[PDB]
């Protein structure tokens, strides 16, 4: 099982398939796709939690990584199971996701909290409880409440994708420390970050 805030699953939230993999909605893969290749953990194919994962080595840690293959609103389908399944807390869970709320190029580190209108979080928050860490990747808010859905299935302009691939570059660099347990640090360095 995990131990205390050590983190030692890391979620990356977003849709199956070719046409939704440069989208938005797909932040989390995004992050969790270049941790797998930065620490060499590979992600394979999980028929029994809906997903693909893998598990490695982060900094003389044990880390297991998760992408649901549930689509998004069916998230929980996944995540719930194979946390239950290893005995890992949500205490010790990142889960990485767009974030509506926060411009491209912004990322913080949050402990708790609703899920602020995203529809995977949706699915996980009512089994495990909130008090997992999420990695809140900024993609921006469209023109309206109605607008969301064409916003998080869009591919982001050239700009917009270069802020956050910068920011997403800086969070890998802070996961040794949440592997470690130091999330105040990590929540620091993180939400200290700037594009420019």
């Amino acid at each position: 099982g995990s131990h205390m805030s050590n983190i030692s699953l890391i979620v990356g939230l977003g849709n199956p398939g070719s046409e939704y993999a440069q989208t938005r909605h797909n932040a989390g893969f995004w992050f969790v796709e270049q941790l797998a290749d930065k620490y060499g953990i590979t992600l394979k194919n999980d028929p029994k939690f809906h997903g693909i994962s893998g598990r490695g080595n982060i900094e003389g840690h044990d880390v297991r990584l998760l992408l649901p293959m549930t689509y998004m609103n069916r998230s929980g389908q996944s995540v719930v199971p194979f946390s239950k399944f290893y005995q890992i807390a949500p205490e010790a869970i990142l889960i990485a996701h767009d974030e509506l709320d926060m411009n491209p190029g912004v990322i913080r580190l949050k402990t708790g909290g609703g899920h602020g209108g995203h529809n995977g979080l949706r699915d996980i928050v009512p089994h495990i409880g909130p008090n997992f860490h999420r990695l809140r990747i900024g993609i921006g808010h469209p023109g309206s409440k109605e607008r969301v859905s064409g916003h998080v299935l869009g591919k982001a302009p050239s700009n917009e994708q270069s802020l956050m691939d910068g920011a997403i570059d800086h969070a890998l660099s802070k996961v040794k420390l949440l592997v470690q347990g130091q999330v105040p640090q990590a929540m620091n360095q993180i939400n200290a970050y700037k594009p420019a």
